[PDB]
């Protein structure tokens, strides 16, 4: 039903958009909700922080969109997508259906190193990865 | 064959009935235990604290019942989810071909914070979970 | 400040003999089910009336308590809940399960899952 | 030399506490975020002004600081990737985490995965 | 093609052999060898062992036979069954393309408790598991 | 009370002598196979000559033994039995396992897996 | 589209060619990247170890193309088989889209007896194991 | 009598004041490629020499080695099958490794995964 897609460099993949693609093949009333992982913790130095992540969020949309993809919302989360995800689901119980993973390739990919692909499961929604 | 149905809170759920008439699509012949667990450990204060708890059962089993689903038995377990199984299985073996494993939502879940979704797999049974 | 999770072990010598080897106390008594059907106000209501009278098993010890709460009935959700609730308030987690062949805690690996949140945790084995 | 993992934490007295208690301290300061659409020169440079921010308040807790570096915004894996630029030159990491309640850090279980490298690793709960 | 069937108490049990029944169905050319987890370590009090074990072994044979169920050979291993495949896989690599484990139903198994049906995947073979 | 785990190694100078540093002492010898189609009361049975033999060598290395029982074949699976029929009796496990590269206990990774029960656990290596 | 296949000793194996066969037969168009774990690390006795692991890689591509599978390209790497993929990924983010795993039999494999079969999961590709 | 586990680091000074610190030495270096198509005698032999030369850099800091053994280059399978070998033979395991950032056992978790024998593991970061 509605999907909750984490994703920011990846945001403009060919494949991402083309696992989305897929989704809406299977069911033409999916909604996706664009997760970006974006914000970090309070500092020393620097409302400011939230803005320029509303900002990357924003600029995420706009480059899923382009791909042909309709985008329900996007919102900026906490940094760590595992924090990111968690805190969602406890601020929108029922929201979502699943969780599209979208990933850079091993070898690059910082969340694949962090584990995020197997410890996103722990969450108790179905996962599907997609590697860009 | 038979199934173990594990659900409280969530027995007036559509998304549990809806897996549990799938069940009876592909097997009309399929039977439905619903295992509350409901029954918390003796303490200082408060027969009464079981009797509490099988009113639980009987209202969680009349709640699933006005959805269309057949119940075979409402019993009231322990107030764990893994220990209720554990003890179910150990009151009635070879009795359950499956467990069906009924949650709220990511978020709201006591349940699946608890990682009973992946925790209920050691018993030995196939585990269908469904989001309520 | 100590973090003493216990129920039915509040009354017991082990609890205790533990307690005056090592500072304050504050009863974290996992007893708060979820809400049902028939009966939260009065669930809870019993709880915290179930903490109170553990607190008091506790103090006839020997032990001053500074506070008791009562807390989910899950002892890893309780603590979780506990620190969320008041960060920074405990130096060390005391857990006081039933005897192994007993405790539906250490059943539910209570005394391995509750290192998880980052604080020190000392286990007595009770009754 | 000791490799001390801290941010918010920098300022607390429980770290400087730790570190009287305890040498050479270099401060890894996990706050560099990946790359994004808007802002990777602009990001790293507002990091390492953090870094040097916090360096100043572990300083005027008294505690002399060899160098502070900006690391990858995962703890985990700025502590990966330091080792890996310089390699022996610890003996020893310090991780300082929010309390349980409060720490990001925690929550991603940083004060148990921090073992997978094969140096010890002293926990200091902040604040 | 050739598979080892671990089982001992569940040698006669219609669910073992209902699942062979069903290997065989897709492939008429499957070949069967029962390992049975039988033989105890040395001890203070008691070869004679080893010939019960083999006695145990012939048994449980002809208990699978009886259900219509070819057997190429009954082997007496380790009483552990985790010990007993370990041994059997070292002493014929390359003879078994699967692990058929036959448990006693939750509740009552040792195997179960002991993990032995998500263990045994460790070896690098597919596992069939049978609740029986 | 130490609950000691041992069967072949229950004459061993190693298991004696860790006794002698440490009470009294319950002797669990897991040797009970699980019901066949040949032989209940015979093996358990010969399972209880087993403990009692056992008991004999570990009484002849200088070591008073409260009692021998026979448990289940499965070390874990004879632990979780004997602490469920005597719960509180023990205030340890003492498991003596041959050395690795010929102990099936270890194989069984019965060590590590001995710790989920609640007691702190010994473990003594013989012959 | 392109797979990492991770062989040495099985490289003359009718299961790798098999596997590899089936991959051709779902898609034409898929290639195949030998890499070969032959790379010891450095030592106190003896550019002559890479030298002997690049010869030993040639021999495995030579005796996998006799099979008839054709061999894009074969990779000495280090002699852990999960070390090597780690630094082949590293080394070449986004050029495969799966992990072709030989092993010989369990019995017999280092390999699982290392538990790479699984942990070669970890890095966020498909990994599809064969046992040669 | 002590395993120790290095190949590289036999001539690290940190290995050295470990050995000097705590008795018997074996050392045991992970060394032997498993057969080729090119070239099993062949590669034996070299790695044995790599066993000889890693013994004489071991004894040249000061340690009388007992006997020195090329086993399979996992760390971890050679000290499986050095165990089978000659079991009882050990009372602990002494593993040097690399630093983190340039151990490739470290990577391969070596020195948590060589705790699963049931030996003590001491564990030394040379170079």
């Amino acid at each position: 039903a509605r999907y909750l897609v984490v994703a920011h460099r990846t945001a403009k993949s060919p494949e991402l958009a083309a696992k989305l693609k897929e989704l809406l093949a299977q069911d033409p009333e999916a909604r996706f909700v664009l997760l970006v992982p974006a914000v970090p913790p309070p500092g020393w130095v620097y409302n400011e922080v939230r803005r320029r992540a509303e900002e990357e969020a924003a600029a995420a949309k706009r480059a899923l969109e382009a791909q042909g993809i309709p985008v329900e919302e996007a919102k900026a989360g906490d940094i760590s997508p595992l924090l990111a995800i968690e805190e969602e689901l406890l601020a929108h119980p029922g929201a979502y259906q699943g969780i599209v993973l979208s990933t850079l390739p091993p070898g690059l990919s910082r969340w694949l190193r962090l584990d995020v692909h197997t410890q996103a499961e722990r969450f108790g929604l179905p996962v599907i990865h997609v590697i860009a």
